[PDB]
């Protein structure tokens, strides 16, 4: 079972200049809760944005180039990434844009953070038909001292 987890601003913006154009410690907490002790598949741009391994998860990096960090697992293809996860209940695909594009069709589950922010972006979450998806869980949160935007945590299931 392949799952995507992503945080979407207004207009499906997920990124700008190899970072997320916001600062939502509550989102990173949600991300950590839902990824801990599961394999994570990320693209090389995302790996470099994060800048260090994600503790409690097998870190699988997609890159056509040879690896540059002995602590994580490097793969050269989707099929290799997926085999590198092994026999697990849930594969977590954690970004970015190009990687989401490739796994969304294989994905059974979406973990979305809807962020109330109209921010400039160079990377967007892939388009998809919502007819194909059923909302399972949502949870709304007001902005606070540490989170300048309101947000909603939603889980969706294919059909
Ligand atoms: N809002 C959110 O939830 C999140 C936001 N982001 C944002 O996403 C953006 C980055 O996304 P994007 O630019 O698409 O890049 P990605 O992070 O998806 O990484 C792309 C790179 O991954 C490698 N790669 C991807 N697919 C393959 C494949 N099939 N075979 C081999 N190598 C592959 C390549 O590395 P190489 O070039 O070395 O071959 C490619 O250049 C950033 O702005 C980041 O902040 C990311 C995570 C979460
Ligand atoms: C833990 O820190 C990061 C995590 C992520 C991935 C990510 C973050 N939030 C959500 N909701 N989904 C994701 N896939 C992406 C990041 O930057 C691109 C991070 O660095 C701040
Ligand atoms: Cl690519």
């Amino acid at each position: 079972m392949i799952s995507l987890i992503a945080a979407l601003a207004v207009d499906r913006v997920i990124g700008m200049e190899n970072a997320m154009p916001w600062n939502l410690p509550a989102d990173l907490a949600w991300f950590k809760r839902n990824t801990l002790n599961k394999p994570v598949i990320m693209g090389r741009h995302t790996w470099e944005s994060i800048g260090r391994p994600l503790p409690g998860r097998k870190n699988i990096i997609l890159s056509s180039q040879p690896g540059t960090d002995d602590r994580v697992t490097w793969v050269k293809s989707v099929d290799e990434a997926i085999a590198a996860c092994g026999d697990v209940p849930e594969i977590m695909v954690i970004g970015g844009g190009r990687v989401y594009e490739q796994f969304l069709p294989k994905a059974q589950k979406l973990y979305l953070t809807h962020i109330d922010a109209e921010v400039e972006g160079d990377t967007h979450f892939p388009d998809y038909e919502p007819d194909d998806w059923e909302s399972v869980f949502s949870e709304f949160h007001d902005a606070d001292a540490q989170n300048s935007h309101s947000y909603c945590f939603e889980i969706l299931e294919r059909r």
